[PDB]
């Protein structure tokens, strides 16, 4: 029967058939060590002259890189191949040669290089490890909330009116690029108690930092009668289920990744430490007088991305900051009953410096404060009048956040750029394939 | 404890609190017949007087639409009540009263004034079992997947070169918004074997048919090694799949939709028929001579949607249509080796008029066939390089397809238009809220 080398290990001597692709050949004497990849891993597979017909042997000793084939033989358990397993190769039907040098051939490539390739580099071992903790953490998010009783609510990605990206619909008209879809989730909240998007969304962002795209995925969970002390419980629930799950299932890619396992346990743990706005600041200009390379951060002033990185590495696992002034926040968030210059909201930072995963808040439910909020930011009542609807009719305290898929996935798979973390990135500078 | 009428049979003559909104009242003396919605479900609650106070009494004997409450009561095993069960209330707590008149109230709506408060309207027993359908379908399309061993491959939206809506990025420099993903999915299923998108996807189509949304999802599988007649299997195994997860799961759903089950059984049941196009072309032409509303199609015409809605109600479940002309078709698709004029693709009708609810092929494999095929279509080479480099290195017949989730979700719920089965719709003269 045809296998995939995923579950290799349940067909144990016994006769298989493997399609995929050639990884790595090297032909010595009398026998070929194929590496082969069929999309689900790589195994090691072995020609040996003698035990395949010589017709089979010529082709095998000229035989390069990404040749598309069929392959038969017996699952030997070799202790000393990749992975614990091999395929005595004892057929073998070409399907496919390249036409021409496979430009991904066995040099040091650039990045710029390896991205105008990404169609085939998503191929090699590197990107396969990505993609498939990419998909543990899909799969997982989907699970979790499914069992929590939550609701998938796809927000619409077209938005009316309003840096955004505009898109050029009928007659002149036109719409906007939807940054995030948390107005739309509160709607969902309040119809379906407790749900979360999950679907692309568009920045028009300047910078060519390491973890800025264009077009990035962003769960979003909303839940109704949820405080604020409950939404950073719910935050802390997500990502560390979500790294226990990588851990448990996806091991063998971190290992590929050299990602070390002990970096990732204590975030799986839970138990995230707790700063306020203030308390952080007072951590960041502590460390920026230890260390020059640290800048200090004004009290009032927002978090930078270096703030963010030298704070996350004071902790073992993902940190908590709460409770911001409400100057430099969104006109949204509901206002700290102690302090009413600060807002109920906290950004969950990654640790080794990797910074913001998650972003949410508590949302106001008043509605003259609401509108009050509005007019004070100079925004047009106009457009945000189906968002009040959700505090004229049936208002109730509700809180959400936003969890970057392409940030979780970077700092897991322990990524120097976000780029790596999606199957075709969209930057200022990269638009291609 | 602090329960959702999702699980209200679980507690069954056990003290419980519920947090949501009113949907109905119903006050007859000295008792009230409350209707209470969670975002779970709807629950019957009685508030006699004498078993609570007064003050409460009070309260309730002039409680409007969607006033947010709390409220503590027994959960007793009612047979005379919506779902078998109800709550003897013992105290409640109103959070939140409507400012103004709730929109939604008990007349007649039109399906305009419907949609332009579907941000609340979602909140009703209607919208509220599509949307819960629609949750269904996703998490299923996700384990469907991840149990064969398939992997999320998510596409990117915004695309470099090419009707399409067309996003301004920086400095006069245009992208486009993805209409499909395949092209992607394709280098991702010589990737990773098996994969499949699940994002959004956007057609600039002038029509305001029930079928057609300018924004809407689509699940688009890609299988290495596939053949048409694999893929037409597999498109069968999950329409099948997921029309019988919701007749197991979502019964109680469809019952609100008014949905009879026993139109969904067959197609749960599998055993799809499969015509060809010329079959498909003689069978509609049968059809359009005993009915004159039904039109004829000559061969070689495409499938307009009135031939798909009459060719879809003489099967009792989904029907295929095969190997349709390839001059009316895409570049991409394989050519059948029997008939040159013929290409190996196929449609999913479903039935009771709704038609095509997923489009596949199989794809060419041959780096010349297709090089020859782009420009007999007159396309330009230089921007399908890319594409051409999976028929360069390692190329395989290789097979997917497309379904449109608003399509599937409208068809199971007996919807009149896709734009009742998405959260926020997106058509030509609709785009709020
Ligand atoms: N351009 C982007 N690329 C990738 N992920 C992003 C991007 N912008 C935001 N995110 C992710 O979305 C989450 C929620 O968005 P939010 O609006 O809170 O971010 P933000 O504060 O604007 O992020 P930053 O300040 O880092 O740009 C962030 O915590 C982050 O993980
Ligand atoms: N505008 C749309 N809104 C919602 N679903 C759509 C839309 N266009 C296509 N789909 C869905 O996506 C699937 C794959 O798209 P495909 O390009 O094959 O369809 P199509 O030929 O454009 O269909 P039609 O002729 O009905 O518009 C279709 O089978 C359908 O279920
Ligand atoms: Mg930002
Ligand atoms: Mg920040
Ligand atoms: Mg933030
Ligand atoms: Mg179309
Ligand atoms: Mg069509
Ligand atoms: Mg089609």
């Amino acid at each position: 029967m045809r296998v995939f080398i995923d579950e290799i290990a349940r067909h144990v001597d016994q006769e298989v058939e493997l399609r995929g692709w050639l990884y790595q050949r090297r032909s010595k004497g009398k026998i070929h060590f194929l590496i082969l990849r069929d999309g689900t891993g790589f195994l090691q597979a072995t020609v040996v002259q003698g035990e395949v017909p010589e017709a089979v042997f010529r082709e095998a000793d000229h035989l390069p890189q990404e040749t598309a084939l069929r392959v038969w033989g017996r699952v030997r358990e070799d202790r000393r191949a990749p992975g614990g397993f091999e395929l005595a190769v004892r057929d073998l039907q070409v399907v496919s040669r390249p036409q021409g040098e496979y430009p991904i051939g066995p040099k040091e490539h650039g990045i710029d290089f390896l991205m105008d390739h990404r169609h085939l580099w998503l191929r090699h071992r590197r990107p396969f490890a990505v993609m498939r903790i990419r998909d543990e953490l899909e799969r997982a998010i989907h699970e979790f909330f499914g069992e929590r009783g939550f609701l998938r609510f796809d927000a619409p990605i077209l938005t009316p009116s309003a840096e955004l990206f505009e898109v050029e619909l009928f007659d002149g008209e036109k719409a906007y690029l939807s940054q995030s879809g948390q107005l739309y989730a509160e709607a969902g909240a309040l119809a379906f108690a407790k749900v979360y998007t999950f679907g692309p969304t568009f920045r028009a962002e300047r910078s060519k930092t390491r973890r800025h795209l264009l077009e990035f995925w962003m769960v979003e969970p909303e839940v109704a009668f949820m405080t604020h002390e409950e939404n950073m419980a719910l935050q802390e629930e997500l990502v560390s289920f979500l790294v226990a799950r990588v851990l448990e299932r996806r091991s063998r890619e971190l290992e590929m990744l050299g990602r070390d396992p002990k970096a990732l346990e204590p975030a799986a743990e839970g138990h995230y430490p707790r700063l306020t706005y203030k308390e952080a600041v007072a951590l960041v200009n502590r460390i920026a007088q230890e260390d020059p390379e640290v800048p200090p951060l004004p009290y009032g002033e927002d978090f930078g991305a270096p703030h963010e990185a030298a704070l996350s590495r004071r902790f073992d696992r993902p940190v908590f900051v709460e409770r911001y002034p409400a100057r430099i926040k969104a006109f949204y968030m509901e206002p700290d009953p102690e302090d009413p210059e600060l807002v109920l909201n906290d950004d969950l930072l990654a640790p080794e410096g990797y910074g913001e995963i998650i972003g949410g808040s508590q949302r106001i439910h008043d509605l003259e404060l609401l509108r009050r909020k509005i007019q004070e930011f100079g925004l047009p009542e106009e457009v945000y009048d189906w968002y009040l609807d959700l505090r004229r009719f049936g208002s109730v305290p509700h809180s959400g956040f936003g969890l970057g898929l392409e940030r979780t996935v970077a700092w897991i798979c322990g990524l120097a750029h976000v780029r790596e973390a999606i199957p075709f990135p969209r930057m200022y500078t990269r638009m291609r394939p």
